[PDB]
């Protein structure tokens, strides 16, 4: 059965027959719409359908599909799951996992890149401090001096769910968040929570507005450790406007790397708990959510007044006026410093490129319109007028509950 | 099943159990979401039960379910069906009808003053010219001299499909659109195809480029007739900056009166394929769509050149910081002439409260994200972090093929 799409804008029409390939839910029913939800132990006997629908995915893309390789692999991988009640990957196996698991990521506006990830093999693993090591080379490789490469590190799948290998920060890099006695927040309001577990960890808290945090990694179902990435490894950027001269002095700086940690790379059946993964950032990750966001930095107000805006009604439409400010600061304070960035315009032209060639070359691409939109000036950026269909395909990355929630602590 | 919404801005969680009472359906299924697709004669049999149940819950919101005045127009009812093979709502069930498919319209940000929707009773209309005399009156009082009021006119309901009333119109009122032989547009390119069906049915076109158009009114399922609205009727806004004077210079206004003309508004099962229906305009609707989309006027660049910005490269940002300020503008322009305009903000902020009550007193309220965030600023506007549930709730207004891909000419 065809399924067509069509860019109202261009009234280009594509046709999916990729989401008959669909085997998850969306959490949608024929009565109820759950597209703007945010969020809507694994044995032998469901594995091994699981395993062989990967395989036989795999097989095809390499264009091997019922040869004798293929048939053995299944043989092997059969014989392991029953014996061994799991399986383990092949080098070839996780890397092709690892970027179809991009590929199929639907809300990724980025994902024209997918078939140039670094896929980093830390499956020989067994502690925190290989952790910290692992972490630290996938920094140091995917911030290149400040010319970004998308890269992942792959961590021991989970095998009875009590081992579990987990990075307890949500990005590998992010900064401290402090509620003060007075109700008001030092630093990132996002990751206040996290923050108070480091302190109570044991990290000593410098207490700034830019502090960036320390590592709290599990190894092995382990009760997680505290690390220090180093210093010279954690790129930053000032943030200066090209034409208002007060801005450096609001004291803004960010990080260069997006590298989120906190997700679940599931490949074949098997998931990876640990599993960071890097890219660039998009403009308006930091300028718009980062520092406009009203539970977060939300320095519109500060923006604001130093532009001497009529902040009396909102009609004047202020907060729209400082937004673009600062997402003009956060680009050239970036293209400035030759630190990989890509704005919005740019980014949501390149997906609709990627996502006419994947209809094309594949069958369709999922895409979560509520999520590749950006969250700034949506209708001017190519992706607003253009429709698209959410499914869910396997490899996938999925969230996952936080480790602070479900972790046996053993003292 | 009792779902649950949250707001990530606020924690603030909602319980929705008003979902469950949903009849239509929603074009997605457990394996896709459709969510961001634009567009996804009845018999006896199919006929009752949807009036039954428009009735049960209009006499339950008058708080006299299972009356006998319930039954009694449940039988009564019933009883025009079996004969005639249609019936006519009383004018309090129209109204009723009426104000709940605009409640229930879940991709409408403006539904908090849905229950203050003034209703015209048009069933008794036979010609176009009386169309054109009800579609007066509607603009007027709509208009009301800058302070607008919500209005809708409600022409008589499909029969056989044969004898359908339409406004050909997809808005009462919307400028012309000309094809240059440049190659270009003049005037308003999304009105292109509708601005020819115009002339090729005789329309003498000013070629302007703010030509209002006419109307194309079919009663009866006739032929379709052009009528002009009296220029006194259509208020119309210079669009000036407050801070820039070269602005002005544009030449651009547009009109105060959105009115939307080319839907279906359904009730207890009838078919009212005429139903022009208006408010007033959230800011972005012109500023950010009208203007700036690269399929309407496109006047980004003209802009941005008046404010000597750097087109050079994307990451400037030149086209975000045009949008902005042509949206101050339209704002600037509508409250400096009081006619009735609110901006993305405050309509959004407003909705979330709408929300809030609509939990409150009915136990949720459907709602399209995708349609409700706003075209500009959307993070920072609160329906953003707000989850929402889409369902369809009947009475409700609902899409129709373009009249002229149907009539039979
Ligand atoms: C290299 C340039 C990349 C860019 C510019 C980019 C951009 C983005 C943006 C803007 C979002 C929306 C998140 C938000 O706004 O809060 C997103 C989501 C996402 N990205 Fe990408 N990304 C890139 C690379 C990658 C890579 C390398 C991976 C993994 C290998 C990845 C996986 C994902 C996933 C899984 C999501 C959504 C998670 C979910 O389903 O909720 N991205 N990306
Ligand atoms: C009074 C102030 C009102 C405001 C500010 C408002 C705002 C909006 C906006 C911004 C949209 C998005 C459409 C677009 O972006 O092109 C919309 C859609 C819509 N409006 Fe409202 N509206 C108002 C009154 C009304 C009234 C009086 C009705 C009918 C009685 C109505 C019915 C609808 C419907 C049915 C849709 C979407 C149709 C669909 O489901 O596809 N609105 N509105
Ligand atoms: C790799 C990469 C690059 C990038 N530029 N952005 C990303 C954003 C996410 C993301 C996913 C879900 C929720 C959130 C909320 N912070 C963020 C994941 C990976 C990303
Ligand atoms: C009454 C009212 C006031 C207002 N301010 N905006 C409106 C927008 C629509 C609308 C619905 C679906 C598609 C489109 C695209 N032309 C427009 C309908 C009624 C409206
Ligand atoms: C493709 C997409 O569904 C389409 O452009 C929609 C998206 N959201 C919208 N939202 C509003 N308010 N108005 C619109 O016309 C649209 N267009
Ligand atoms: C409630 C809503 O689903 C939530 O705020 C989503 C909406 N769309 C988004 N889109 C992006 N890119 N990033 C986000 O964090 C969100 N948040
Ligand atoms: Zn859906």
């Amino acid at each position: 059965r065809f399924l067509k799409v069509k860019n109202w804008e261009t009234d280009v029409v594509l046709t999916d027959t990729l989401h008959l390939k669909s085997t998850l839910e969306t959490g949608c029913t024929e009565h109820i719409c759950m597209g703007s939800i945010m969020l809507p132990v694994r044995t032998k006997d469901q594995l091994f359908p699981l395993a062989k629908e990967f395989l036989d995915q795999y097989y095809s893309s390499i264009k091997r599909f019922g040869s004798k390789a293929h048939m053995d692999r299944l043989e092997e991988v059969n014989k392991e799951i029953e014996s061994t009640s799991t399986y383990q990957l092949k080098d070839t196996e996780l890397i092709y996992g690892a970027k179809h698991a991009w590929r199929n990521a639907s809300r990724c506006v980025g994902r024209i890149q997918w078939s140039k990830l670094q896929v980093f093999d830390a499956r020989d693993c067994t502690t925190a401090h290989g952790m910290f090591n692992y972490i630290c080379n996938h920094v140091k490789y995917a911030t290149n001096k400040g010319n970004l490469r998308s890269a992942i590190t792959i961590f021991p799948q989970r095998t009875d769910g009590k081992h579990d290998f987990r990075v307890w920060n949500s990005q590998l890099i992010r900064y401290a968040g402090y509620k003060q006695p007075d109700g008001s927040t030092l630093g990132d309001p996002a990751n206040v929570q996290f923050t108070e577990i480091c302190i109570q960890q044991g990290w000593k808290a410098p207490r700034g507005r830019f502090d960036v945090l320390p590592l709290l990694l599990q190894a092995n179902g382990n009760d997680p450790e505290l690390f220090q990435i180093p210093p010279e490894l954690v790129l930053e950027v000032p943030i200066r406007h090209p034409k208002f001269d007060w801005f450096k002095d609001l004291g803004l700086k960010w990080y260069g790397l997006p590298a989120v940690s906190n997700m679940l790379l599931e490949i074949g059946g098997l998931e990876f708990s640990a599993c960071p993964f890097s890219g660039w950032y998009m403009g308006t990750e930091i300028g718009v959510r980062d520092y406009c966001d009203n539970s977060r930095y939300n320095i519109l107000e500060e923006v604001a007044k130093k532009m001497d805006l009529d902040m009396r009604k909102t009609s004047s439409l202020w907060k729209d006026q400082a937004l673009v400010e600062i997402n003009i600061a956060v680009l050239y304070s970036f293209q400035s410093d030759k630190v990989t960035i890509v704005d919005h315009h740019s980014a949501t032209e390149s997906f609709i490129k990627h996502m006419e060639n994947e209809y094309r070359c594949r069958g369709g691409c999922p895409a979560d319109w509520v999520w590749i939109v950006p969250p700034m000036s949506g209708s001017i950026t190519p992706v607003f007028h253009q429709e698209m269909l959410n499914y869910r395909l396997t490899p996938s990355f999925e969230y996952q509950p936080d480790p602070w929630n479900t972790h046996v602590w053993k003292g």
